[PDB]
């Protein structure tokens, strides 16, 4: 099944954040209506923020993760969860290797913001 | 129901971020066997990342979120989700008005890290 | 936090679908619009399936999960998960006593559907 | 990623219940340690109820879940959710064609039971 794929209510705030827990460096690209929207990159084997960013879903609200290292597309695992029937996180973890911690580079997307 | 209560895997370590989206100032701690081991505070109507630290989840492997403004407890809501059985997230929304965005202060546990 | 109450899309088929781990009885009450759509009831401490049933989410969407055992309400938790951004799970938890399993009905919708 | 495997405690009740929503006929393992422990048919596109059962994650804890239909494995999707650090849904969807519903078997793991 496709991962890493949200449709967010349009004209939409939400967050992004990165966190990477690999000896690979991790390239993470936000997009948004297919287009790039935010771009981190770090190496971490500590959880380091490799980034954040606060975006808008516009009229498509298509919002697509993708976590590449050194060019090669890592593994996706994907959910969204919703609580309070109010507050939701979209969240991805990712495999760049062989011992399937998934947990390479980790994004997770919040709103509402504000 | 109980929330912000997490039982985590003994002598793991974990991050914790939060994240902040009111006019009043967040006050976060993180408790760890009913001890404070982390305290974030900040101000963000943008969703800033106020805090973000690693942990380690200790003997008990219990972990709580609390969220104050002013002195006043916020209310809270949580879940955990595990994707590919393996990558763990443990998520705090917090209130501190009457709107119910549940977004005041968001706090994302995740592991395993490394 | 408000709990058992999740937004569907509108005009949409779900299932819902309750299970029982008591000695109490259990009532279930589904209200779609503000009007109760479905009623299940039955007792178990062996996950019976006390009701299954197909409704529509009608003009609103607002589908609204209500648990009593003998006229007392019992606590809720709830959450939506969404797995590859399609298959929707709504989910609630309900507590009648003091042992806090919150299983004493267990409540699932499910969409799409066909 | 794998998807349909879950780690359960040993020597746990847990619930499986599965749904079909497909012109296929859907055929449902349930694995406990690697062995078939429990298996349903069944063909609806009205979300019928085409198993329950009660079983036992035995010495290893280890539950799969696996759908087919006219003998083809089905795409799986799953995910794993915890309500107030207690009450445990692991949920898997299933593709047999090419609409991508992801509902064409719907399978429900919920623990504890009692
Ligand atoms: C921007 C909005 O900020 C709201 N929070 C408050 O308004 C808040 C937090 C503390 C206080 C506060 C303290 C002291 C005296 C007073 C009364 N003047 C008030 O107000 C959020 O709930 C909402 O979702 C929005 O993000
Ligand atoms: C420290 C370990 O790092 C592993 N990743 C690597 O070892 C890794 C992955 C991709 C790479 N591309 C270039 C060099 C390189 C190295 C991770 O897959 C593993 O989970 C663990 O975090
Ligand atoms: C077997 C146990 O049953 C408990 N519930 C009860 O024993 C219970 C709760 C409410 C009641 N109202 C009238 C009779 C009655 C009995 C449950 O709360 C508990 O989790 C466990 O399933
Ligand atoms: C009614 C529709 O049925 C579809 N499935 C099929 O039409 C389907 C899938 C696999 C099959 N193998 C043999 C015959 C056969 C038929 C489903 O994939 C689709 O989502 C929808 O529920
Ligand atoms: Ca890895
Ligand atoms: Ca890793
Ligand atoms: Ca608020
Ligand atoms: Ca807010
Ligand atoms: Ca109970
Ligand atoms: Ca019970
Ligand atoms: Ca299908
Ligand atoms: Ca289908």
């Amino acid at each position: 099944a496709t991962q890493g794929v949200f449709t967010l209510p349009a004209n939409t705030r939400f967050g992004v954040t990165a966190f990477a827990n690999s000896s690979g460096t991790q390239t993470v690209n936000v997009l948004v209506n297919n287009e790039t929207a935010a771009t981190f990159s770090g190496q971490s084997t500590n959880n380091a923020v490799i980034g954040t960013q606060v975006l808008n879903s516009g009229s498509s609200g298509k919002v697509q993760v993708q976590v590449s290292v050194n060019g090669r597309p890592s593994d996706l695992v994907s959910a969204q969860v919703i609580l309070t029937n109010e507050l939701n996180f979209a969240l991805v973890g990712s495999e760049d290797g062989t011992d399937n911690d998934y947990n390479d580079a980790v994004v997770v997307i919040n709103w509402p913001l504000g």
